[PDB]
């Protein structure tokens, strides 16, 4: 991730800095220690010492307040390059004027190695320059330091030391790109979720009043979106239902492209939306021929009438401005009524709030009978329109009738590796530890031996668990394990992991067991041993921090104070210095490592999850689009901006409860009980949706007691095992299955049955969406109002199907008995066929 471990380097300037600078004031004390050793007691006969330590430590100042330089940016690996050279050469420098016998060589050694764990850290260089300088400084230390196995004990040293640096390299620069990783990709989660928040937004208000909808988001029911992973109907009356149906509506729509006619339809349809916003006019939804609105129902109003004919009269002025401007014979009748409604939202597919009155069927019924130009209104819409505009009792032709007009890298992992680490340079401290009998073939201790290989076969155990843990081999039993890590929590990790990292001092003593304060050889390279040994204690910093510190502390303190009293006098005191400077220097470091790990551990919990948030919030809009679309024009909008196409032949079905309104009875609050009850239904018919077999059949939508299915339509691809045109077998077993479906729920319709009558059509159709910021896709042709007028002239208990659907749903099995030949608006007195053979009397 080449420019992505830029970016890293990008943001991650300051902790470097700040670890780089306070490992400066580290030096500062260091050279300062030195000095203060070499002036108080000793080494007082040459001076020459103490010039080299205070140019360092003005370097270093310089360093220090340099780092805040603006031009820093890209000016920091060569620094922290030429900075360990510097200190390198410092170091070899004190080093050389050595092997006279006055001082120890461990304590140039301990700097040595505490430097090198400094470049270590912070200095951030090329994984494999910096283990090739880092080991070429060991080696040609290890050289100068000349000046037949005591020297392979040292060069073991500069390995081991090794070892752990490279490591805790490697782990601490993975813990930042993985750290910065997360951190991005927790942003980018919030930003792509609150888009998918305001795309699932307008999806709400596109299928929801911004009344109703902005009721429901902030969730006064929790119900509601319960279902969406409670409904509340008001009987608000004194409203304007307004409708407007298309004349010349079969003409305008018989030889278009079937899509830019739905196109200029949406352009109409756009003015019509503005027409509604600004006369404050709730519009409702357009069925076929017919736009249609209500007047300020959810905020209640008084000049709803008003508004109402304004606004139909703006709409006028727009069909007249389209049909001069795309020189068009079209408008439309217009017919409004006024009264009580109740409102409300049922149903779980493709449903919406709605209303329903008879105030509703009367502005229906008068529009029907109405003209273009006048709309025809009834008596309450007279009664308080105060004729301020164009009164005209517009009488029927053929009821108070009026016109108006106008006017990698886990928590194991790490654990796995720092494990590994451990065991092998224990294991290699063992050797150097050991190696002390040279010539001595006989060990005379036999706790060294003994604690080594207890301590191994620790090791080892520690090794075979995570490596089972991880690798699952599962040998023995699992289940054990099962139980058992149940134990290893938080706490008895870090104890157990505690005595596994605490373990080498212990194991060096073992030789400690053995008299060295006579041997000052012995004795220094003892030193050696155990500071080389505390070093390590940085490691496991996904344990403990106080505690582990702590720790590490009173090991390292313990057996020198112990030989500060077994006794070669104050060079205990300059190396129990010295071992306190490293002390508190491990204590920060790893103090800071372990605060990089809580930290990645808090990321990545509020990093998964966003992850979580969004996908709940990406896969709730998608349901609630499943709710409002299809598949099919899904994938025609995710690829496009629209989508239209003249579908020649598709049945349509309609469905009607003949006694609803009277078992609707209002000796209740609207008897919303009853209500209730309907959605009932309506969720078992949306049940019967829910059949695989029934999944290609497009339910369309519903008012009230209408409801409308169609298919054929989705049928894009017809496999040779299926015919083009059985959707009108399938549609019927719907048909006859909800029939059955009502027939039981009137059995649980507590004293009371009731029945519909349903009208069946097929054949030339169109399918076309509306709604862009809006969303509106509907079907039209001569099919719909034809099975429209078939239920309206249906009857009960018995399916009235036209003649050709009658004929083509025969042949698949369904016996029809002839109803008779009905008058149908455009096709005149048409041939009419009841399904049920005399179910009823006949």
């Amino acid at each position: 991730s080449v420019n992505l471990e830029e970016a890293c380097m990008e943001r991650c300037f300051p902790q470097t800095q700040r670890r780089f600078r306070y490992a400066l004031f580290y030096i500062g004390f260091a050279c300062l220690l030195w000095s203060i050793y070499f002036g108080v007691h000793m080494k007082s006969k040459l001076i020459v010492m103490v010039a080299p330590a205070l140019c360092f430590l003005v370097v270093c100042v310089g360093f220090f307040l340099f780092t805040f330089t603006k031009l820093y940016a890209r000016h920091y690996v060569w620094t922290s390059l030429v900075l360990t050279l510097l200190v390198f050469a410092l170091t070899l420098a004190a080093q050389f004027q050595v092997l006279t016998p006055c001082l120890s060589q461990v304590g140039s050694f301990s700097m040595c190695i505490e430097v090198l764990f400094l470049l270590y850290t912070v200095m951030h260089l090329p994984l494999y320059l910096s283990l090739i300088l880092g080991v070429a400084y060991s080696v040609l230390f290890e050289t100068f330091g000349y000046h037949h196995w005591e020297l392979l004990s040292r060069a073991l040293l500069h390995l081991c030391i090794h070892a752990i640096g490279i490591h805790l390299f490697i782990m601490s620069q993975v813990r930042s790109r993985s750290t910065f990783l997360k951190v991005g990709q927790s942003i980018m989660h919030g930003k792509d979720l609150e888009v998918e928040k305001a795309l699932k937004e307008r999806m709400i208000h596109s299928v929801m009043p911004r009344i109703i909808a902005d009721d429901l988001m902030k969730q006064g029911d929790e119900e509601s979106e319960n279902s969406v992973k409670p409904f509340k109907m008001q009987q608000i009356e004194e409203v304007s239902i307004l409708f407007a149906d298309i004349v010349g509506f079969t003409k305008m729509s018989a030889n278009k492209s079937a899509h830019a006619l739905v196109g200029l339809l949406n352009d109409l349809f756009g003015r019509f939306d503005r027409l509604c916003e600004e006369t404050k006019c709730e519009k409702i939804s357009t069925l076929g021929d017919c736009y249609y609105c209500v007047a300020g129902c959810p905020e209640p109003r008084a000049d709803h009438a008003y508004c109402c004919i304004e606004m139909g009269l703006g709409m006028i002025r727009a069909i007249e401005q389209f049909c001069q401007e795309k020189k068009e014979m079209v408008n439309m009748r217009v017919g409004v009524h006024t009264g009580t409604v109740l409102c409300g939202i049922l149903g779980m597919r493709r449903f919406k709030f709605d209303v329903w009155s008879n105030d509703v069927n009367l502005a229906n019924l008068m529009e029907q009978l109405g003209v273009a130009g006048k709309v025809h209104i009834s008596e309450a819409t007279a009664k308080y329109l105060d004729d301020r505009y164009e009164m005209e009792d517009g009488k029927v032709t053929e009821l108070k009738t009026y016109l108006i007009a106008g006017q990698f890298a886990s928590a194991t992992f790490s654990s796995l590796l720092d494990v590994l680490l451990s065991t092998t340079v224990f294991l290699i401290l063992s050797i150097t530890c050991f190696l002390r009998y040279g010539a001595a073939s006989t060990p005379p201790p036999p706790a060294a031996l003994a604690v080594f290989g207890a301590a191994l076969l620790l090791e080892i155990l520690s090794l075979v668990v995570s490596v089972r843990m991880v690798f699952f081999l599962e040998d023995v039993m699992t289940c054990t394990k099962r139980l058992l890590e149940w134990i290893a929590g938080w706490l008895p990790r870090h104890f157990i992991g505690a005595i596994l990292v605490s373990l080498p001092a212990l194991a060096v003593y073992s030789h400690v067991t053995s008299e060295f304060e006579t041997n000052i050889h012995s004795t220094m390279f003892t030193g050696s041993a155990v500071l080389t040994a505390v070093v390590q204690y940085c490691n496991f910093c996904q344990l403990s921090s106080w505690m582990r510190s702590s720790l590490a502390t009173v090991v390292g303190a313990g057996p020198l104070l112990l030989l500060l009293y077994v006794s070669a006098s104050l060079i205990g005191q300059e190396v129990i210095l010295v071992f306190f400077l490293l002390l508190l220097l491990v204590w920060f470091l790893n103090r800071e490592f372990e605060v990089s790990y809580r930290l990645h551990y808090h990321g990545d919990v509020e990093a998964d999850l966003h992850r979580t948030k969004i996908q709940s919030m990406r896969d709730q809009a998608d349901w609630l689009l499943r709710n409002i679309i299809p598949y099919h024009v899904a994938e025609q909008l995710k690829v496009s901006q629209t989508y239209s196409k003249n579908h020649d032949s598709g049945g349509v079905i309609f469905a009607s409860i003949v006694n609803f309104s009277e078992f609707y009875e209002e000796n209740y609050e609207g008897g919303k009980e009853c209500y209730r009850v309907l959605n009932e239904l309506i969720g078992d018919f949306d049940e019967l949706l829910s059949k695989p077999d029934y999944s290609s059949i497009e339910k369309i939508k519903t008012i009230g007691a209408t409801y409308m299915a169609a298919s054929g339509l989705n049928a894009t691809q017809c496999r040779d095992g299926s015919h083009p045109q059985e959707h009108l077998q399938i549609l019927f077993e719907f048909a006859k299955e909800m029939m059955r479906v009502v027939d039981d729920f009137n059995n649980n319709m507590l004293w009371f049955n009731f029945k519909l009558r349903v009208g069946f059509n097929h054949g030339p159709l169109t399918a076309g969406v509306i709604g862009t910021t809006k969303l509106l896709y509907d079907i039209w042709g001569d099919t719909v109002n034809i099975a429209s007028r078939m239920d309206t002239t249906g009857v009960e208990c018995r399916i009235q199907v036209s003649e050709e659907s009658y004929r083509v749903l025969s042949k698949m099995g369904y016996e029809f008995d002839y109803r008779g030949t009905v008058n149908v608006k455009g096709k005149g007195q048409m041939k009419t066929y009841l399904y049920p053979k005399c179910t009823d009397s006949g």
